[PDB]
């Protein structure tokens, strides 16, 4: 009898998992899913309600008091992180949020199975700190290549993991690791589909062309990315597999694009002149929305938005960090070989990710 805790609930892969998991066909189901966030949860109808805990996972009394009593979870699906300034602090808070989770969770739960970490592709690349000072390693990034020798929150987490999983014989874990999200979420701290719609919906507002911030490397390079969805699969896939237990794998949609393509396609969505790549000037989305305040609020009024506030859902730097850079590949082989075959075709993938985002009236 299958029970999850989703930690992170109204995130990216949290809303993915919590859509997905009470679903009929939904392997290891029936499932009963409990959701964990700090915020109240969104006045938005779902087709299957789940279970919502308001928990503040970073201060120890808070979790041992809300997830002591969840004494029927047998899968744990830890899809959240704390985003500090510094790597140091990075490992410190988020050290400490995991740890808060597994101390409430480990001793209550006697039908406890799973925990089925998310991290991601910065296994491969290093902090973002290090970026662009620090040798990386070559991709396509394979699972067994070694740890970089610089600090990062996401091995501190393994580690936390694999010492904590010998309390309970018996209890087995997966890492998750993708690259760019393409997903839905207002709440999310790094989500770029989100970022790129507002984007694009401020130029139709104002009248100006969708024009390209990023480098010749995103524009004209090869990218992949990852699915909210797949991901979600790729976690439940772990949580039912024998082949899945025990391992770290990535998860990428199987496919490449070029941003080239993928900017025609945002403009179409939004009947907005699409931008080409600007040769010897350089375009950052943190620069072009900087004062955008006032002209977000507009929008929100005159389309009868969800009200936003652009900070919450244009996430500037982020997707500056994305289309500034050169995407680096992972390899699915491992996946694959143990048993996963989920894949994404990203051009209608990305189109879809669009339609969410205005169904659920974040953008016009
Ligand atoms: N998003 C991407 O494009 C991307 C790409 C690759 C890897 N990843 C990795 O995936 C992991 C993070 O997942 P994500 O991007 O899916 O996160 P997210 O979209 O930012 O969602 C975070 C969720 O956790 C909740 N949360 C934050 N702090 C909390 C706390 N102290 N107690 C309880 N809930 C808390 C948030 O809600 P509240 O704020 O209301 O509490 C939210 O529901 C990270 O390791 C990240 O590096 C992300
Ligand atoms: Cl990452
Ligand atoms: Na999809």
């Amino acid at each position: 009898s299958s029970v999850a805790l989703i930690v992170g609930v109204t995130g990216i892969i949290g809303n993915s998992l919590a859509e997905i998991l009470p679903l009929a066909d939904t392997p290891g189901g029936p499932w009963k899913v409990y959701g964990v966030a700090r915020r109240t949860r969104p006045a938005w109808h779902e087709d299957n309600p789940i279970n919502y805990v308001q928990c503040d996972i970073s201060d120890p009394d808070d979790s041992q008091a809300k997830l002591s009593p969840l004494t029927d979870v047998t899968h744990v699906f830890y899809v959240t992180w704390a985003n500090r300034s510094t790597e140091q602090e990075n490992c410190e808070a988020n050290s400490k949020m995991f740890r808060n989770v597994l101390d409430a969770v480990i001793p209550n739960c006697p039908n406890l199975k799973h925990i089925s970490l998310q991290t991601g592709r910065k296994h491969y690349m290093g902090p973002f700190e290090s970026y662009g000072k620090i040798e990386s390693h070559d991709p396509p990034y394979t699972e067994d290549l070694p740890r970089l020798k610089y600090m990062n929150f996401y091995y501190d987490l393994e580690d936390i993991m694999l010492e904590e999983v010998e309390k309970k014989e018996g209890l087995t874990w997966s890492v998750h690791r993708p690259g760019n999200i393409f997903g839905f979420s207002p709440y999310s701290m790094m989500n770029l589909v989100g970022t790129l719609c507002v984007y694009a919906a401020i130029c139709k507002h104002e009248g100006k062309v969708l024009r390209f911030t990023g480098c010749k490397a995103a524009w004209d390079g090869y990218s992949d990315c990852s699915d909210a969805d797949l991901i979600a699969e790729h976690h439940i896939w772990a949580a039912v597999d024998p082949y899945a237990k025990n391992e770290a794998f990535n998860v990428s949609n199987g496919d490449v694009f070029k941003w080239k393509h993928f900017w025609k396609v945002l403009a179409e969505q939004f009947g907005v002149e699409c931008g080409e790549y600007e040769e010897g000037v350089d375009l950052k989305l943190q620069d072009l929305m900087k004062g955008k305040e006032p002209v977000w609020e507009e929008i929100v009024r005159e389309n009868g938005l969800t009200p936003t506030k652009l900070k919450d859902v244009g996430i500037w730097w982020f997707g500056d960090v994305i289309l500034g850079n050169e995407c680096f590949l992972d390899s699915m082989n491992k996946s694959k070989e143990h048993g996963f075959l989920g894949f994404r075709n990203s051009k209608n993938a990305f189109i879809s990710w669009i339609d969410k985002a205005k169904a659920y009236k974040i953008v016009p």
